[PDB]
This record gives structure tokens, sequence and C-alpha cells, in this order.
């Protein structure tokens, strides 16, 4: 079972020996900081670990007897504030006196702002506020996964719209392939939720009963997807008899779309003479409702990509539609689904509207580019200690390093406003108290071992929107 | 609670359909593929084995979970709820699986089979790839074990010739990600695989993993020490730095103590602060109790070649047999920030160009070293290479042609030493052939039961590099 006093980076264990005497709050925020490119952010993933890990009754004796054990061999020494996790345990009931408040969840929200604040509720309880920094800090991850994911739709929507009029089928132009590519069950499941903030189509199945228990959705589920071989799938029937493993697949799946991954030994070859002559007229008689996808899997992704629409606009009867662009027929479109991140995905629509072919004629899957391959440094995800209250007095903190003026930190509590001309700002050092700026956005979503404010994932989904779809 | 059914790629929930019809047998096989990290250190199965493949793992609840889940899903019904039940039935739920692996620990070149998987019931011929997603995941333990390595074979290059010893070496590098991985799972996982390597770690999540899966002789397989963090020494106030360092020291007087010193001016706080205001508090302490000043901002080498000037002119340096400046033993420090696997490398040389012995210094990773990886870094890969179809037994694999190095193995596969005691991988069966004795993989799975296992002292021993061999 998961124990909170063994969730917090180590040297937090010895803290409560460290803060000025007498002090009794201890206030801290969470940022996306401004570097000296991902402008704004989409606030998502903090209900989850609310929910999951910070509600209810988290302290009990057993626990706070397991963490005597282990920190007293961790450190060779017997640091542990036993007292003080006596005390929450006893007063109530082991229920945490913390209060957070946040912007709601699918905010896009500039770089640079305050996203959620973090205080003790009883002064007891004043080196509280910081030991739950490292549960807390991990909501970078599901935040910058949907942020990224939405900056890959911003791209797919622009040349989308340019090349075809309409953003028809945007939600189903990013496909999640990346649960074999990160790093746990726990993260597959928090990665691919993030990534169905902005899209419907996923492999991570994860995703799915993350939302379901802990948002919801109005439709049974929120993402979907469709028949695909694998490579063993095709492979299996021997080299001499790709085209048997094809014709067996598209005929097990004629109803449906099916994906074809079609590179196991010659993409080309594959394209032009087995799908374009030996088994075209499996294809060409296939509803709208059900296209043959085929997925190339290797070789320079942009390169690739035009080879096999070039292939097959020679094979079947291509239309230009009334932006100009080149559309292959209804039954048939392809998935680019290796080596995909928000860099060749951009040099890839890019390379299509340079050489006439519409956008509507690809989807793209990403795995490890989409999942994993992310840090806390994209979008400099930090927590921040700005107020504290000692000798009954409040005092504006900061750090401000000499050598990184981009480090510094915020002063003082902080609340977030809409500006008269729409935008954010974050007002420092009590400063939102003055009533200048209209009412804090941020709302109390936890106090005291009890979410007090919850958002749906259809809520969310809403927030998130592009302007482009907006308008 | 966790449902197999729910734990793969959805496209596999489809290929029972697409496979040739009348296979018996599908036997897969994973490799960290080769092409930097000639070597990879294996780690992390008997995990994966315990925590998700073992024991009962269909019950009635979970078919039906799964079949109502890809209903909505696929907006089909495509999901083979007969092949579910016939596990449950026949083998009241355990899987029908035979996975035979390398020992954990082991290290092994690129491009050597790792762990093979086959079904052992021909109606479960759709089992081996349903569960590639999950046994795939063990690329992050490898590789994090791997990259951690890695750094340790600097450390150790560097650490022998600047002092003539390895003395702390497995106190070098310390985990600082736990707040920068995805989430509680990827922490424990990722904490306990640098600690394959090293023994100091701030990820708390490691411990229990290792104490639970793997066992170790000793109470716990890594330690740490207190340390400060901007907020508790920001809360003293902009002009009560020095109170805070004071309070913190004399607090933490008699065990090692970390702080961090960059706040407001790095090098005002070590050459006045520690060094004029302080220096009595610092120059009484114990050699096993040292203050250890954290910098944590500017250029990482920059920083540490200054910090190391600033302090050499302020507190008695000694020069070492080798020829290296020292600090007295109640002084060191630790670069906690923007350390990888590069900035290492860059910081130990240029320590070792000013002649600062790396005895001096100790360094803190937390991205760079447990999130910043991906399956491309060793290209971790699982591959279907022998089928039987009509009770024939055919080698299969993918080679395509604008991407020879995705080539895979073909046939059955085995690990095998070399006449030059080097591993080598036998494809097409020819393990058989005995030309080349023993098969070195071991089964370590067999319908449902973990068959093999190892702990992680043993798992430290085979991961030792040659250095402290």
């Amino acid at each position: 079972e998961f124990n909170i006093l063994l969730a917090t980076d180590s040297y937090k264990v010895t803290h409560y020996k460290q803060y000025p005497p007498n002090t009794s709050k201890v206030y801290s925020y969470f940022e996306c900081r401004e570097k000296k490119k991902y402008e704004e952010t989409v606030f998502y993933g903090l209900q989850y670990i609310l929910n999951k890990y910070l509600k209810g009754k988290v302290v009990t004796k057993e626990k706070i007897q397991e963490a005597k054990d282990v920190y007293k061999e961790h450190f060779q020494d017997d640091v542990f504030n036993e007292k003080g996790w006596n005390y929450i345990l006893e007063k109530y009931d082991g229920h945490l006196p913390i209060e957070i408040k946040a912007v709601p969840e699918g905010f896009v929200i500039p770089r640079g702002n305050v996203l959620f604040t973090v205080e003790n509720t009883d002064p007891e309880c004043y080196w509280l506020t910081n030991w739950i920094e490292t549960i807390l800090v991990q909501s970078w991850y599901p935040i910058t996964v949907a942020t990224n994911s939405r900056e890959q739709k911003k791209i797919l929507a622009k040349y989308l719209l340019e090349t075809s009029g309409n953003l028809d089928g945007l939600e189903y132009k990013l496909h999640d392939f990346g649960y074999r590519g990160v790093s746990s069950q726990e993260t597959a499941g928090i990665g691919a939720s993030a990534h169905l903030v902005n899209f419907k189509v996923t492999d991570t199945v994860a995703g799915l009963a993350l939302i379901k228990k802990y948002y919801g959705t109005k439709d049974p589920v929120p993402g979907y997807s469709v028949p695909a071989a694998e490579h063993s799938t095709i492979t299996a029937w021997g080299k001499d008899h790709e085209k048997d493993a094809f014709e067996h697949i598209v005929t097990q799946f004629s109803s449906v779309p099916v994906s074809v991954v079609s590179d196991s030994y010659d993409i080309y070859n594959a394209c032009e003479k087995i799908w374009g002559e030996d088994l075209r007229h499996l294809i060409v008689s296939r509803s709208t409702q059900a296209p043959l996808i085929i997925r190339p899997d290797s070789g320079n992704p942009l390169d690739t990509v035009l080879k096999v629409l070039e292939i097959l606009g020679k094979k079947f009867p291509v239309t230009e539609n009334s932006k100009g662009y080149k559309l292959l027929p209804p039954y048939l479109r392809v998935i680019q689904g290796d080596g995909v991140d928000i860099n060749t995905l951009q040099e890839i629509v890019e390379g299509m509207k340079q050489k006439m072919w519409s956008i509507e004629n690809i989807a793209f899957g990403s795995g490890g580019g989409l999942l994993q391959k992310l840090t806390r440094d994209l979008l400099n995800c930090s927590f921040k200690c700005s107020y504290v209250v000692t000798n009954g007095l409040g005092i504006n903190v900061f750090k401000d390093p000499v050598a990184d003026p981009n480090k510094r930190s915020k002063k003082g509590r902080l609340s977030l406003h809409r500006t008269p001309a729409g935008n954010f700002v974050t007002l420092e050092e009590g400063k939102g108290d003055l009533e200048e700026y209209g009412q804090d956005l941020l709302h109390t979503v936890f106090k005291n071992g009890k979410v007090t404010k919850s958002y749906s994932f259809d809520e969310i989904r809403k927030n998130a929107q592009l302007n482009i779809e907006l308008e």
C-alpha cells in the first residue's frame, strides 16, 4: 500500500529542523517558469494526484512506524518528525491540513504564471507544505504531455485548414502509440489521458480507465482505436507470403477501417505491386467508412511519406480538391507512425504541402515522442516557497541566483487574474487583495483532506480547445 | 486493480484474427538492437514477472470488464472472450507462457538475445505477443541501469587517475530524480535501477521496490544525508542567509550535511559566509561529518571550478599523492544542477585539467538520470522470430529495405559463450547443433510461476565494472 510518509525526496525528512524557529505558515506555488517555444501550457493532471494520493486518511500508526524504521536505516540516524506526523493522525484523523488552490483543469495559461498554490492550515504543520512538493511537482508530466500534444494539434490544424478548407477529422490525426515506450504502467495511463485532452485516438488503453475513475465523460469512452496489423501478424506468414497476409487481414476486417504495416520487407513494392496491383480489387471496393490505411514504419519519415503518396497516386484514382491539393480516394489513407515528434510532424506536413498533397490523406502515430521524450525542463515546471509567517509577521521570500536570472522566483502571496485586454497576469506580494484586477482565477481544490472542486473530462477538453477550433 | 486484459496496445486485441490459420506457436525475443552504449545491463524483468504476470491474472470479472471497454473503444465486438475464458477455465487463470532470460545484472553487448517468450498451449498462440507491451517496458530499468553504469565508468576513471583509488565511488552519483519523473511507479523502478550501480538516493520509492521484489542482506540498498533546499534557506529572509546556514549546520553538527548555497550569490556565500563568517563552524567538524556545499545554478563546469578556487583560498588545501589538490576532510562539494552523462564527463575532465581531485566532489542528477531516456537509446525491441503453422516450424523476421538496422533475428534463439569468452547469439535453432556449448538463458517464468530469481546483491555483483573486479 502507498505511504505518503515515504513519498517525498529523502532530504525533506530533515527540513522540519531547518526552517526559522517560530514559523507558523509556509506558502508555496507552482509555475511553468518563463525562459529568456511553448508559450502557453495546458493545466491538467492535479485532480488525479489529489484523489489518488492526497485525500482522506493518509496517515496511520502503522505508516508512521514503517517510515520511522526505513529512515533510521536510510540516514543511519534518527532524524524523522514522528511527533509532527502523530499530531496529524491524532488531531485530524490522518487527513492533511493543507489547502491547495488551482486554476481550472484544461485552462491554457501563458508561461510564468501561478498555476497552483499550497499552504498549511494549522501552524503546527508549517513543514507539511513542502513535504508534498515531490508528489505535486509530478504534475509536470500530464501538463507537459497535454501541452506538447496540443502544440502538435495546432500544427495539424493549420496545415489541414490550408490544404482542405476545414478541420474535419482533426481529433483523429495524432494517434498515441506510446504504451510500450513509456517507463511504467502508471505513466502510460497518466500520459495517455493527457493526450486525450486534445485528440480522440489511442492504443494506450490504460488512459481510458484513469479518465473514467478520476475525471469522467458523458460518452462511454474518451478514446478510440481501429484494427491494425503489427509486423508479427505479417511476418508470421513467411517471407514469400506477404500478399497472403495482407489479403487475409483486409478480408477479416472488410467493413471497419484497418491499418496494415507495409514495410516488413519492401514498403515501395508493397504499395506499388501488392496493394497497387495484386490486391487492388480488394481496396477499391471498400466503404468510405472502412478505408485501408497503409502504414510505412521505416526510412526517413518525410522522404518515405512522399514516395508512398507518389506511388499510390499513380495506382489509384486521385482527385484535386477545391484548394488545389491532391486527394487519395476515400477508401485509401496513410498513417506515418515511425519517428514522429513535434519537429518531424512539422517537417512532414510542410513537405506534403510543398508537393501539393492534402493533409486529409494522412494521420500520424507517435509513441516515445508523445509520451516519453519530455522532461520537467521543457516548460520549467517548478515549485517554490514565496511566503512565510514567522513570529506572527508575514515575509515575502524568494530565490534569485546571481548567475541565472531565469531561476528567480516570485515573492509573497500570489493570485491569477484576467487583464483588461483579456490576457493573464500573476500578482505578487498579496497585491490581489487590492482588488484592482477582478476575481482570482485560482479556486480551492483541496482543503484538510477533502477534494473541494472537481472537473469532468468534458470540461477540461472544452477549456483546452484551440482558438482555430473556437473560430 | 490491475487487469492484464487491459494492459496491451489496443491493436493487439485484434491480432488473434490475423495470424495464419492453424498457428500453434508464436515465439518472440527481446534485444537491445545494434546500430556509445556498446553493452547493456539487463535489469528489471523480475519486477514485471512478479507484479503483473504471475499467478491468477484472469478472472470472470476481468474478462467482462475488458469485453465492455473494447466494445466501446473499437465501436465493435472484436475482443477474444473465448480465448481468455479458455485460460481461466483450463489453467485457473495462470498464463501458459514460458520466458527464458539472461541473469539480472548481466552486462551484455548490444544485439544479443536477452529474453525469449513462447506459448506452452497451442490454443494460446495469440498470447505471446499480447504481453509484448508489458514486457517491453523492461527497456526503462535496463536503460537507467545502463546509463547509470556508464556514468560510474567515467567517475571511476577520473577518481582513479586523480586519487589513486576508488574509495567512495558508489557515493559519487546521487539520484535526485523523484520530482522529475513521470509517476510514482516510474520513480521506484528508476531509482532501483540506479542502485544497481550506486548507494545514494533521495528517491525513497526505490527502497521498497527492492525490498519487495529482489532483497538485500543489508537493511536498505541506498542511503541519504540531511540537506537543505532553497525554501529552508530563503524562508529566513534575504538578509539572513548566514543565520540559516548557521542554524542548519548546528542542527546537523555531527552527521554530513549538504547546504544549497546559490539562493542569492553562490560566490559570496562561499567566500564570505562559509569562508569567513562561519568558517569556525566548518573547520571544527568531523571527517565523518563534512559540510557539503551545493551550487545549483550557472554553467556547471565554470561554477564548480570557481567554487573550488574560492574554497581553496579560504581553507587549508593539501596535495594528495597523485599531485592533485584536496580540500580538508570536513569540506566537500556536490554539483546537483544540469548533470547528465555528457556534462558529468565535462566537469571531471575540467577538474582534472585544473589539478583538482575528484575526491572533492559528488554529483546529483535527476531528470538526466531517470527521465531523459527513451526506448531508442539502446534500441530495445521485441519481435517474433519463429512460428509453427500446420505443424511446420518457420523462421520469420522483418528486414525493411530502407533501414537494415531494423532487421530482426530468425528462428529459435540461444545465447552462448564464444571460445574467447564473449557472448554470441545463435539463430535458426543452431544452438541445438551443440557446437557452442550450453544456452546461457535460463527459464524464469513458466505457466504462471516464476521459476528463477535473483537477489539485489547478486545483481550488483553481476553489474560490477571491470576496474572494480
